[PDB]
């Protein structure tokens, strides 16, 4: 019958934001529950630990009915395959999964800075501008001939990849704010994202957060 | 017949090796293109990004007839797909999935002592151990050795990757893990990967 949906994670967006993103994008019901809210963080995870088992003790885990699933990344390409919006083609779902794993690249290098305290100015001169360019780019290869007021990295449906690339200059932001003035595609992008009415009603009444 | 298929990588394994064994296991001719064993890698590297249309300006880069398909995981799991190689079921994919990331996290931990060379006993004391204990237990619960199913998906061919690039520095790994290490020695005597293994030149990661 579906079985109830639990995801844990920190009381944080971190590595649970985009799968968040996607149940909010569906309208997916589920449990978000977070460890440092009703009680203390540490002592909570501990307890969570020997509660499940987890098969590499970190989080987030996404648990359905009795299962229990692990690491974002195939978790988030589970659930887009799940409520279709991987792709219509194995080739567009390539196309979306090289996106997603660019995202990663990126996003690994701002998390070192916002952070773990590494140079920014490394980050903010030559990381940020040149992967900007590098989405803003796939962003024009795909569209104007292909879309106009919407716009998709892949196809023209909206991927994960959309929501991935969205999370990744919402967080960005939330320290940098003017990162996407030179990168007009990409800015129209999020602001595209975030008008979505299941992804505007999330991003209005989620709570701030530390990372 | 079909496209020519040519991946394009620097004279190493690192991040090209899983799929170069995934085209050994499935017999796929492909051209192996490298740069620096013949012209000097850093040219070599500097002309490719002149003639290939790259998303991102790194490789490895798979090149199948007119198609540029880049970033090693999203090639891996393509080819995986095409090639029915991956967990058939929508479930078992999953875990073939949750396998291979698994991977990526020590695998990053390695390349951090290996190559950029950290703390290397932090990795021996505190990550090896641990997460061998993982993947020895995820053999446990679904149990020729096999990560998901009662077939070979890319996910055991990622687990011997990873150690048979970790054993590279620490040979005597996996001593105390009889089941990953069976599901190694299994895999490594598969006729075409160990044809692939024997053959294949040696070279620091
Ligand atoms: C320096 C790394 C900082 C980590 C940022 C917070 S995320 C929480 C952390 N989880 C991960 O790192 C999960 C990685 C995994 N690849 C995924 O994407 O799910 C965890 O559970 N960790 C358990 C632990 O550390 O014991
Ligand atoms: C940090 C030095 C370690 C060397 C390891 C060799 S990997 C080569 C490197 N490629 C990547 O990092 C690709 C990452 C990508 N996430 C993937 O997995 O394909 C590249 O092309 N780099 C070109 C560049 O950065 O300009
Ligand atoms: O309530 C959410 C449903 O799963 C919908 O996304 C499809 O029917």
């Amino acid at each position: 019958m579906g079985d109830n949906i639990v995801l844990y994670y920190f009381d944080a967006r971190g590595k649970a934001e985009l799968i968040r993103l996607i149940f909010a994008y569906l309208g997916i019901e589920y449990t978000d529950k977070r460890f440092g809210v009703n009680g203390d963080a540490f002592v909570e995870f501990k307890n969570f630990k020997k509660e499940k088992d987890t098969p590499f003790e970190q989080v987030p885990i996404l648990q359905i009915g009795d299962l229990i699933l692990a690491q974002s990344q195939a978790i988030v390409r589970y659930l887009s395959k799940k409520y279709n919006i991987c792709g219509e083609s194995e080739l567009n779902e390539f196309y979306a999964d090289m996106i997603f794993c660019g995202v990663q690249d990126i996003h690994y290098k701002f998390n070192n800075t916002n952070l773990f305290k590494q140079n920014e100015t490394t980050f903010l001169n030559e990381d940020l501008p040149k992967w900007s360019g590098y989405f803003e780019k796939l962003l024009k290869k795909n569209h104007t001939n292909n879309n106009n007021d919407k716009y998709y990295f892949v196809g023209n449906n909206l991927t994960y990849a959309d929501l991935a690339v969205f999370n990744l200059y919402d967080d960005i932001e939330t320290k940098y704010p003017s990162s996407l003035k030179n990168f007009p595609l990409l800015k129209a992008h999020n602001e595209f994202i975030s008008n979505l009415p299941n992804i505007k009603n999330y991003i209005t009444n989620r709570k701030e957060s530390v990372y």
